[PDB]
């Protein structure tokens, strides 16, 4: 399920019930949610491993953050448009669709760690494991959504039972999902069900093998870079089609990732000539995204709206994002250019 | 038709949902219908250097502006009110304790920018005043029961003609096509529907606007020499828990708000105000016209708590324990009576 560019709005948060829908395995059903209280998680690689409720995790602490929550293949599409020849890239064509900006409600992991005890000495990496039923018989690691992220991220990690203001659905990983502000949208574990402080990674598939950046023709394997960072991107979302001559608000949603969106600068005309946009409405931090905005005042004709942002560490897009075979990450400006017809 | 929003209902993620937000009109609401085309909505512009009507699809080429305000009835905390009546004192109302205001984020045109493009408010000019997309009964005096109020013009930089709200577009329950926002005032003053705004050398006369929502004593009636309901004050309350918790840590939260000001800082007290202890802000700033979420991390022994909160705003304005009454109702602040009681077990 893919949100529209007309039905991102400029609020900066995206109404979670257009935000896009990703599962890599079927869900779980939605029973899980009868009693939301009940809900068992298992934290372990720390002092005093035990089992907690999503009761008692709500003893131990509150944080509300907005994040961006977007599939690494959100751009698929433009990587697809760029094969020759006999070159060929599965999986889902996503545009700019795939991405949203919501606000989250939870306990830090932090809290939870620190109340029993801490992180086990040499824990490298946090791992959380995905609450859906795994299919008897065959090797759970083949299709268990389990993912590593670096113990750096400790201290933003939430456990969230509430988004934008609402208990969790189960179409966004209810009734508790381990949320990794500033990484990948894979990393962003639903109805998570463990949490472990671990020295190495998970060798679950979707994290050994699964979600690498690599050449064309290339397996996916460790060695690789997953898709954990999001890079500095940006999009035109409004208007999505049509104007009329004069003056026309022109608008979009830029971030940085693990980084704050400095600037954007947009394009009428394709990239040949900038100028800077204005941000839009509040700030809501690092890891969630901002609305910027160019008045432009044009005549009849079709133009081709494009956005260039940079973050605070003067990390710019690309016109175009170099090839990986997967089609991760894409976060070129040109691509995703809006066509705009002004009457 | 009200909808008053439970305590358990606003979350702690700042925003509240849209499907929960409270409803309060004054009249019947208009019909559906006037949503099938919100780019054709017209808008009269007056007061103003060249005036005109304009369309939502004309007011969105003007400009955009995003930003959270608390819309809050004004007589959010009536009940509170009411609790304090003796004797032979009555108050007519609806009893709302605290679910008449949510904090929602608003998306349109800044009513600055409309203006600006009209040649700027006409010499004179003294407020903004906005009147209601209700239709209104045919030969009868529209005085009586035209949604029409007045603010003063010192709002311009601030007031938003709004299409969406929360990322969506205005629902009809929120006053869709278009709504005017005047961030840190009372709710009446927010007019649903909007089909004229009017820079204006005095307040409308319509009823809604000289005698009702006026502040008075009890047994007065409304005048127009009396304060309007307009700028909100200082205010919060707790949210969660809301019952019953279990011995041990509990995380006690709320919403608190300055109106025209930030809120800068909150203390909770969980024993009814004798003891008070300060309260750690959670979840980003969205500015001036918006409320924080505020908790407390406690410690509690098996009892019977008092929770209660007490803001103060970035001005050195703190909530009182009781607020003076006033004979309709409006603007309740006060700490104490919005007290939680919670059974720790
Ligand atoms: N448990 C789990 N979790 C999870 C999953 C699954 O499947 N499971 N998926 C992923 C992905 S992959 Mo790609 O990178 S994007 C994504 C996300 C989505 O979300 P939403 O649906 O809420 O939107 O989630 C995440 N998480
Ligand atoms: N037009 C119009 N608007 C309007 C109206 C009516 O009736 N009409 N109401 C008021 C009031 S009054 Mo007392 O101060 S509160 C209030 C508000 C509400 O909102 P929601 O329903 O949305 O919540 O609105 C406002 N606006």
């Amino acid at each position: 399920l893919e949100t529209k560019r007309s039905e991102f709005g400029t609020s900066i948060i995206t109404p979670e019930e257009k935000l896009y829908i990703k599962n890599n395995v079927n869900t779980p059903p939605e029973s899980i949610l009868a009693d939301r209280d009940g809900w068992k998680v298992e934290i372990s690689g720390v002092k005093e491993p035990r089992t907690l409720t999503v009761a008692e995790l709500k003893t131990l602490g509150l944080v509300t953050a907005a994040t961006v929550l977007q599939c690494s293949g959100n751009g698929r599409k433009y990587f697809k448009d760029q094969l020759t020849g006999d070159q060929k890239m599965s999986g889902t064509p996503w545009t700019v669709g795939a991405a949203g900006c919501v606000i989250w409600s939870g306990v830090p992991l932090k809290a939870v760690v620190d109340a029993l005890g801490g992180p086990a000495e040499g824990a490298r990496f946090i791992t959380g494991t995905g609450g859906e039923e795994l299919p008897a018989g065959l090797d759970p690691k083949l299709l268990v959504v389990e993912r590593s992220v670096p113990i750096s991220n400790l201290d933003n990690v939430i456990l969230a039972w509430e988004m934008n203001g609402r208990p969790l659905s189960l179409a966004h990983g209810g009734p508790l999902r381990m949320v990794v502000p500033g990484y990948s949208g894979v990393n962003n574990i639903k109805y998570v069900k463990a949490v472990a402080m671990t020295e190495v990674e998970t060798d679950a598939k979707i994290q050994k093998t699964s979600y690498r950046v690599h050449a064309l023709g290339e397996k996916g394997s460790p060695d690789q870079p997953s898709v954990w960072e999001q890079p500095v991107k940006s999009w035109i979302t409004t208007p999505h089609e049509a104007a009329k001559a004069g003056q026309v608000q022109i608008a979009g949603v830029a971030f940085g990732g693990m980084n704050a969106c400095k600037s954007v600068e947009v394009s009428v005309d394709g990239g040949q000539t900038w100028q800077e946009a204005e941000f839009i409405g509040p700030d809501l931090g690092r890891f969630a995204w901002r609305v910027f905005a160019l008045s432009a005042d044009l005549a009849r004709g079709t133009y081709t709206l494009v956005s260039r942002a940079t973050d605070t560490e003067g990390n710019v897009q690309p016109e175009e994002t170099e090839m990986n075979g997967a089609g991760y990450g894409h976060n070129g400006w040109r691509a995703p250019a809006v066509k705009l017809t002004v009457a």
